[PDB]
């Protein structure tokens, strides 16, 4: 007997929206919750701005100055928002349910506030009349061994606290050690796995508290630091021009950044990993780097909960990546259930900038939905002229450390703005301030951004 | 036996013939000390297991997010940087002084950190004990929470010290408004989860209740109404009043405004034991008879009182003239250990009839800097009890300058003084005020002022952050 949650005291349909990231929230703020009653189950009970994310190990920005809270986006909302902190664990799309573990919170934002009867630690089911899956990917390894065990992903604020963590021992570990030790220069050695934005700033970001803040109180140690980026590819930031990642790799290369293309990780121990590079010509070199802090910043796979529902629908069987969608956001095989972000398949680049769009769109669809009569009671899409999904590719940008970036601003065929450079390194910082999605946020971003040009960035090994 | 090969490493710098100042602590005494030593004409050493000092008068605020953590706390190596000369950090804990053959032992060594040129390598690692050899040794490790032999308060309860705790007590009352809003309205079991005890009826068990009743009404309550109405929050005091170094009015003032915010206060009242889910609270009224409740609770919050730490306590049996000591290491009046030359205390570790507060060691602090100022003038110091009189060193002496304490819902009391003068007396919305200025304006850090001030002014716009783990 499985307790079933299924709110049928008004006729609004539920909104069922699976997650708390860009895809869920952008919905969230968008969404009309006086026509849908909109409920949320994510195991995370905030929002994470993911592009600032890389400069929190090193507290160039504070963890929560980047994360808000679930419940700030659902007090703006006029209607009824319910949010489960749960993790879904199965989409069950015949009956039209999602199935919840790990149960922490119920949070009913509205007044009758009829009592559920949940548990924590108590599987349930949630019934939805459309659902909206948005649960995101999680870090791929590559079958690489070692990877999990030894290394840091970073794609949440925990992976910012215990990268944090490790480095920080291993400076003071290294300090004691005396200068020509090989162990001390392994415990100051960082090795950043992935040339793609995310890997690039975050090398960037930990160069800048080596040579900015540490150098101030004990320079011959960060003298000996190494840090390492290693990609598999040709030339780091590959989406960019060619010539803007050349632009990068040299920068990163001035601030004493060791960059290793063509290379791949073949396996990870503690204390040492396997790289071999593929050369031009054919052959293939390898080293062992010996490393006190791993970062693997590249890869994402489809989530279980996303892999078990290609199974229940014939029409997903052949899907890999994540939820085959058609030009509406409909998940194929269903009349139901919607995807966005990067859980969802539709040829776009997995990013925040294609989940924003998505969403905004969606919720708008939910707006004329919402207008149409046969909708709530019942091909409609073809049928009321609503318009497919278009992407517009609006940039990229990419810190490089010590107050350099390159960016490139677009809108349709049209580049407003494309180099790199110093003013290219304000515009960055302008433009995210600006991506922010709540007001508390962007105001804690910019605080911390004042306090560091006066002071050195906060470090603590266990804060 | 006597073959043993007890070898332990032994850190004695003698490169130049500056003395070696070596101080225990990174506190309130400790790091004023640091602020006025003379690095130039004194070989400074820190030896502290925080490499951070901590502004403790707004700890209180940090658990519910009134301000950060990391607002409230400033790095050893920035106050450190500041100095001229050489200053060497020791992240490790003393414990054991060795008065007769002045050295202190350390254990749990974290790191070092030698904030100068030369950084000759000094053959330290973690986890090996180590003695740092001392020509001065100034102790200001302070004092840790006293149970006073409650059964359960170590086991069931936090105290409200250090940052963790800030951190525990987050977590804990975090935890609970979850289950409790699980659970159906009436459940005493929810009434329990939602039950807060804070056990001390001075400044800061007061501004620990104020401050979560703040989190509660003004946070909370906007987005679970039901459930931040039904938060009790009790404070516990053994005496009949709270805040009594307060004149008795601001007491009154105080107890009233705190029982209009809703928070139960009980007086006269002591706890007898603590278990995990409840505690037994006993009541000594004034005509004589003694009446005992059981109270569930979810969280309890243990602010009352310290006492003396083991590695000063051990010292005590060490010193012929400090074997009657109990709370604190008695000094001279010239802050000298008495029964040493070498060793002088400040803080809540030393005992010289004067109050344990960041008031008094602060002063002691800026004292004892400046008579360290005078002794490298005279030849002679570089026995020592008497260089003091002979040389017209004048006494170390207090001058109280007052209290403050914030009540929750933006009202204080607060008397400012100095000498046998009152400047300020009195209780209410503009002492609130005050209460923020003063507090910003003894923080020991730029940058800690900068973030306790951004973190209230985000406060005036935004709710507290209370992130159960973060
Ligand atoms: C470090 C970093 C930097 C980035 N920088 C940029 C950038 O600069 N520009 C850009 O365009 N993109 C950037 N991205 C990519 C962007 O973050 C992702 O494409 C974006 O997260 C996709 O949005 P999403 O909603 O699909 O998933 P997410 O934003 O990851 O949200 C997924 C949500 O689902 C929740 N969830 C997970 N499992 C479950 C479950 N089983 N049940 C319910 N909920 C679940 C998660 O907790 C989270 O709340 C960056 C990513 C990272 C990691
Ligand atoms: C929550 C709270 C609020 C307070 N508010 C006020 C107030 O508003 N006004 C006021 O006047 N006073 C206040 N106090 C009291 C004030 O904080 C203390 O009196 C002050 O700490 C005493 O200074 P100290 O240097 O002796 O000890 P501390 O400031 O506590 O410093 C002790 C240092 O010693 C370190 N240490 C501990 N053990 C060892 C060891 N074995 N070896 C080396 N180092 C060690 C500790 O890490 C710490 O760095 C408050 C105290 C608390 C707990
Ligand atoms: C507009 C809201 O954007 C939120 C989605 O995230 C992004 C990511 C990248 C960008 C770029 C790089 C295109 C900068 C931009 C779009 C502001 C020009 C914009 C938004
Ligand atoms: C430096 C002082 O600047 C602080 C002002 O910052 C803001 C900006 C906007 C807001 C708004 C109005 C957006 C609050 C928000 C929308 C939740 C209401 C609040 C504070
Ligand atoms: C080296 C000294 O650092 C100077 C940088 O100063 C700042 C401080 C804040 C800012 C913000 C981001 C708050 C304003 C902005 C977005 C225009 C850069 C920019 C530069
Ligand atoms: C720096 C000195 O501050 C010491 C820390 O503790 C206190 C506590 C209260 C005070 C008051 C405000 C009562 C005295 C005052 C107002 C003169 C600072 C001073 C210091
Ligand atoms: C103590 C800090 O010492 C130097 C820092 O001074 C500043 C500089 C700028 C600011 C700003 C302007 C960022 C405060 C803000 C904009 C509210 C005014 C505050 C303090
Ligand atoms: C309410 O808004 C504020 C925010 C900050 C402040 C400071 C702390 C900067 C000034 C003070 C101490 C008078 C409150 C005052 C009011
Ligand atoms: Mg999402
Ligand atoms: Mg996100
Ligand atoms: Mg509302
Ligand atoms: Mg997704
Ligand atoms: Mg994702
Ligand atoms: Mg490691
Ligand atoms: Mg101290
Ligand atoms: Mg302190
Ligand atoms: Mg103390
Ligand atoms: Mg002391």
């Amino acid at each position: 007997t499985m307790k079933v949650i299924d709110p049928q005291h008004s006729d609004k349909p539920n909104v069922l929206i699976l997650g708390s990231g860009w895809g869920a929230i952008s919905f969230l703020k968008h969404i009309d919750t006086k026509k849908y009653n909109v409920s949320i189950i994510s195991p995370r009970s905030y929002f994470l701005f993911t592009p600032l994310l890389p400069s929190a190990p090193v507290g160039t920005v504070d963890e929560k100055s980047i994360i808000e809270p679930i419940v700030n986006f659902a007090l703006k909302k006029k209607g009824n928002v319910t949010y489960y902190e749960a993790e879904a664990t199965s989409i069950n799309p015949d009956r039209n349910t999602v199935t919840i573990k790990s149960l922490s919170a119920v949070s009913q934002l509205y007044q009758p506030e009829n009592h559920l009867g949940l548990h924590q630690a108590e599987p349930a089911e949630i019934k939805y009349d459309y659902l909206i899956s948005a649960v995101g990917a999680e870090p791929n390894t590559f079958g690489i061994p070692g990877v999990t065990d030894y290394g840091h992903f970073l794609k949440e604020i925990p992976n910012s606290l215990e990268i944090r963590r490790t480095f920080a021992a291993n400076l003071e570990k290294a300090n004691l050690l005396p200068k020509g030790d090989p162990e001390r220069r392994r415990l100051l050695s960082i090795v950043v796995v992935g040339g793609g934005p995310t890997g690039v700033e975050a090398a960037g970001e930990l160069q800048d508290y080596v040579h900015q803040d540490l150098r101030k109180f004990l320079p011959a140690l960060a003298e000996e630091v190494q840090i390492h980026l290693v990609e598999a590819l040709p030339i780091v930031l590959n989406m960019f021009e060619k010539k803007l990642s050349s632009y990068a790799q040299s920068h990163l290369e001035n601030t004493s950044i060791k960059v290793h293309l063509r290379t791949a990780v073949a396996k990870v121990e503690e204390k040492q990993l396997l790289a071999k590079t593929k050369h031009e010509d054919g052959k293939i070199t390898e080293e062992t780097i010996p490393y006190g802090t791993l970062i693997w910043a590249t890869g994402n796979k489809a989530r279980p909960v996303i892999t078990d529902l290609f199974k229940k629908i014939p029409e997903q069987n052949s899907s890999k990546r994540g939820l085959a969608v058609n030009d509406f956001l409909q998940v194929k095989g269903s009349n139901n259930i919607f995807a966005i972000g990067d859980n969802a398949f539709a040829g776009l680049p997995p990013t925040a900038q294609v989940a924003h769009q998505e969403a905004e769109y969606l919720a708008k669809n939910f707006d004329k939905m919402a207008q149409i009569p046969n909708f709530q009671k019942n091909l409609l899409f073809e049928e009321n002229n609503f318009k497919p999904f278009k992407y517009n590719d609006l940039g990229a940008l990419a810190y490089l450390g010590s107050e350099r970036a390159i960016a490139t601003i677009r809108s349709g065929k049209r580049t407003f703005y494309t180099g790199g450079g110093l003013m290219t390194f304000y515009l960055w910082r302008i433009l995210y301030l600006s991506m922010i999605l709540s007001a508390r946020s962007r105001l804690k971003v910019f605080f911390d951004w004042i306090k560091l040009a006066f002071f050195k960035r906060d470090f603590f090994k266990g804060l």
